[PDB]
């Protein structure tokens, strides 16, 4: 059966590694955080089961492989309450391919939009607080709104798995995950939150396993009074991809100063 910690890229085909899906199998539950962008080809057939796939947010490029995953597994998808509408619905996903096309633009064609919409008896709407045994290992939720309102982390044991709440991290550069529009005052409490839980290791939906001290950074770059100017090695079409992102999150961290 499946055993330990699975840190899988489940970004586009140009680049695999600009979204990480996390599976930890416990002894008694396989959870999922995050599912990948729409058009990703990762292979989850290594998994004999999967019994719940927490989604840190409903932005489209940690919930596009739902459709799939919900049809080969028995899993639940546990989502902040109040948000399970726009999963359930024509209308809401409409809205949510609208909101993410709008701020992405031609990223929103590379990850790819949503389009399909889920069973309503396969979406758990959970608070962001609670706890679960999946067997050797114990998991917590906790709610971190600021990258957006239907943001959650997830606990297992010292592991923090953060989504976009505290930082992306791509060959050794910190990138803030603010892309428009982020509440700045809930973002900053949320991630000295997280500081303040003292994990081991931190998983970042954008760069993978990076250590605690990466929040840190992260923090110290949303204070710092000159404007964020970020440059990262990265070359061929990735590295473009790389750097539209990083342009859409720069420009959502300088409005949100202006808030
Ligand atoms: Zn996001
Ligand atoms: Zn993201």
């Amino acid at each position: 059966p499946c055993r330990g910690l699975h840190s899988i890229p489940a970004g586009p085909v140009e680049f695999p590694e600009i979204a990480t899906v996390y599976v930890m199998c416990g002894e008694k539950l396989t959870v999922m955080i995050d599912a990948g962008v729409s058009n990703s080809i990762a292979d989850f057939s290594f998994l004999d089961k999967l019994d719940y796939i927490v989604l840190t947010h409903l932005h489209i490029d940690h919930i596009g492989l739902l459709p799939e995953l919900l049809q080969v597994y028995k899993a639940k998808v546990l989502v902040k309450s109040g948000f399970k509408k726009y999963l359930t619905s024509e209308d809401g996903l409409k809205k949510l391919n609208e909101s993410a096309e709008k701020v992405l633009g031609d990223l929103y064609y590379v990850y790819g939009g949503l389009e399909k919409k889920l069973d309503q008896d396969k979406v758990i709407e959970v608070e962001g607080n609670e706890e679960f045994d999946l067997g050797g290992y114990r998991m917590r939720l906790i709610y971190t709104p600021g990258h957006a309102r239907h943001h959650m982390s997830v606990l297992v044991d010292d592991f923090l798995f953060t989504g976009d709440s505290a930082g992306a991290y791509f060959n050794g550069v910190v990138i803030p995950t603010t892309p428009p529009v982020i509440d700045y005052k809930m973002y900053m409490e949320s991630l000295k939150r997280q500081i303040e839980l003292k994990p081991k290791v931190v998983g970042f939906a954008h760069g993978g396993l990076v250590s605690p001290k990466i929040m840190e950074e992260h923090l110290k770059q949303m204070l710092s009074k000159e404007e964020i100017q970020i440059n990262v090695d990265i070359g061929g079409v990735a590295g473009e991809i790389l750097r539209k992102q990083i342009e859409v999150n720069l420009r959502g961290l300088r409005e949100s100063k202006k808030s």
